[PDB]
């Protein structure tokens, strides 16, 4: 397939079907969908079950269990890295179990990369709907080419060439960073690595949406943050 879509899943039984269905109904159909479930509860697994009948879906479930294992690494990064190693697509893209793809997301993003060989990473605008019906509507625009993506661009808003992964792994030893010090902002850290080599090209359309209204947290290491990443890129001076 042209595109590999990598989705991570963990215990969002009330949202995951909408997410998966939004991917499977894309107008561009030439993709494989990795559903990397991190050993979710019964309810979640049962909502995911019927989707496994679509031949484009590649389902993998970890054996992760307990607070030690859940905090040993940034789980979704470990899962993404695993998917990346099995991927066949020329273009890579990400999804989560509570994010919805708009129907023409893949078509448009594929077309942008097919049409501009000079662009290696692209990003779209993203929208969030607040519920309480709708009360608030937020949009994260994509108006400029950026060498400083961390914390300005989300997980589910990007698509890139497989070749980018090559570069990143050559310099850093892995694709995404599994260190649990980057648990809250794993996508930002991956973007930080990419931004050592590639800028992010905008596609000014809203192509993904989010709907919104402890022993785990207490067992992570101290969490590094955005400023730290952004400041480090600002240095460097790639743009
Ligand atoms: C906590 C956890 C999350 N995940 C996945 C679920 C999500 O797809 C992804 C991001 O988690 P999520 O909790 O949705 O992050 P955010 O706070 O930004 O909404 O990580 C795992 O795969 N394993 C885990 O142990
Ligand atoms: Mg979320
Ligand atoms: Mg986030």
């Amino acid at each position: 397939p042209k595109v590999s879509v990598i989705m991570t899943s963990y215990n969002k039984s009330d949202y995951v079907a909408k997410s998966i269905s939004s991917i499977l109904s894309q107008t561009f159909s030439d993709f494989e969908l990795f559903i990397m479930d991190d050993n979710s509860n019964e309810e979640t697994l049962n909502v995911i079950r019927p989707f496994l009948n679509d031949n484009r879906v590649r389902f993998y479930q970890s054996d992760i269990s307990g607070v030690k294992e859940r905090t040993e690494k940034t789980r979704y990064a470990a899962l993404i890295n695993q998917a990346i190693e099995m991927a066949e697509g020329e273009y890579i893209t990400y999804a989560t179990d509570d994010n919805i793809y708009m129907p023409d997301r893949l078509l448009k993003m594929v077309r942008e990369l097919d049409t501009h060989p000079e662009k290696a990473v692209i990003y779209s605008a993203s929208k969030t709907y607040h519920l309480n019906d709708i009360v608030k509507e937020t949009v994260r625009p994509a108006a400029q080419v950026t060498w400083n993506a961390p914390c300005a661009i989300d997980h589910c808003s990007v698509m890139h060439r497989y070749s980018v992964l090559e570069k990143v792994k050559e310099k850093f030893g892995s694709y995404w960073d599994e260190s649990p010090a980057f648990y809250r902002i794993g996508d930002a850290r991956f973007f930080w690595r990419v931004n050592h080599f590639y800028p992010f090209y905008p596609l000014d359309e809203e192509l993904d949406l989010n709907y919104i209204t402890n022993e785990f947290v207490r067992n992570l290491p101290p969490q590094r943050n955005c400023r730290e990443l952004r400041e480090s890129l600002k240095k460097l001076g790639m743009g």
